[PDB]
């Protein structure tokens, strides 16, 4: 439901190859177990599954979304294995991601807090490693035509071997709802992340993800710290109406708040498209120890 543009392909899983185990987590629409998942690659593996909350409204958007998800298969996009329709309540299974959502992963691992990390805080070479794969997966995402409406650190996963993706369980708005300003009854918006032609004009583009995406680079290099964080929703609204940007977080090098700049420039088009801010965190991510020790 995140993606905005500009049955059969659906994979289907039968409910005896889906064993739960416990939950993970819960929302408004619906709860997220971990299961075994038996002859899904050729034995058995752990894997995320979505339950759907009860419906005939909420059963073509699932379908809907099972079809979009179907799609978007890449390195850096969460792996949606498929349903099981098969009955109630209907299931979507994904892979699991050990270390849970990006945010949660950065606050764990920052200076306010071992198998795939090292101790303390994670270095400049990690946080690049780490804002890289995010790029990667909206570089995917943008030549797809397909526009992420919440692109914030909280709608990534972390699995083994720090590997990120793109994806979330839909549980945003209810676990982290400071993060969203609600214009309701029932609509709740991620204003912090949001350019200010979303905010005065309401259009969300491929340029307002690239924008988004700035602040996703910022909450990496702040340890997950939520953007405007000294300030309640209209101020913030002010501020990114007003043109204030966020200040440089302590941990990020000036070559890395460049690239922050770039993604935040008032007009649209003036912005660098998402493959070129990949080309150039991905340079500093695989850059030699020799260059990176002289940038932070
Ligand atoms: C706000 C919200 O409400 N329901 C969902 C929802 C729906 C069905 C499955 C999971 C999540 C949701 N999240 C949402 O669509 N996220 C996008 C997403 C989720 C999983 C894997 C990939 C991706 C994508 F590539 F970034 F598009």
């Amino acid at each position: 439901s995140s993606l905005s543009p500009t049955d059969a392909c659906v994979h289907h899983i039968k409910r005896r190859d889906i064993v739960l185990k416990w939950e993970l987590g819960e929302g408004a629409f619906g709860k997220v177990f971990l299961a075994e998942c038996h002859n899904l690659l050729p034995d058995k593996m752990l894997v995320a599954v979505k339950a759907l909350k009860e419906s005939e409204s909420a059963r073509q958007d699932f379908q809907r979304e099972a079809e979009l998800l179907t799609m978007l298969q890449h390195q850096h996009i969460v792996r949606f294995f498929g349903v099981c329709t098969e009955g109630r309540p209907l299931l979507m299974v994904f892979e699991y991601m050990r270390h849970g959502d990006l945010n949660r992963f950065l606050r764990s691992h920052g200076p306010d807090a071992g198998e795939d990390v090292a101790p303390g805080p994670l270095g400049l070479g990690q946080l690049l490693a780490v804002a890289s794969q995010v790029a990667a997966g909206m570089v995917y995402l943008a030549g797809l035509h397909f526009v992420h409406r919440d692109l914030a650190t909280r709608n990534c996963l972390v699995g083994q071997g720090l590997v990120v993706k793109i994806g979330d369980f839909g549980m945003s708005r209810d676990i982290y709802s400071t993060d969203y300003y609600r214009v309701g009854g029932r609509t709740m918006l991620p204003i912090r992340w949001m350019p200010p032609e979303s905010i005065l004009y309401r259009k969300f583009t491929t340029e307002s993800d690239v924008w988004s995406f700035g602040v996703v680079l910022w909450e990496i290099f702040t340890y997950g710290k939520q953007p405007w964080y000294q300030l309640s929703n209209t101020e913030a609204i002010d501020c990114i109406t007003q043109g204030r940007e966020l200040e440089r977080p302590r941990a990020c090098p000036p070559e890395v708040y460049a690239i922050m700049r770039g993604c935040w420039q008032r007009e649209p088009q003036q912005r660098h498209s998402i493959k070129d801010v990949h080309a150039r965190l991905q340079a500093l991510a695989q850059a030699p120890p020799v260059y990176l020790d002289v940038l932070g």
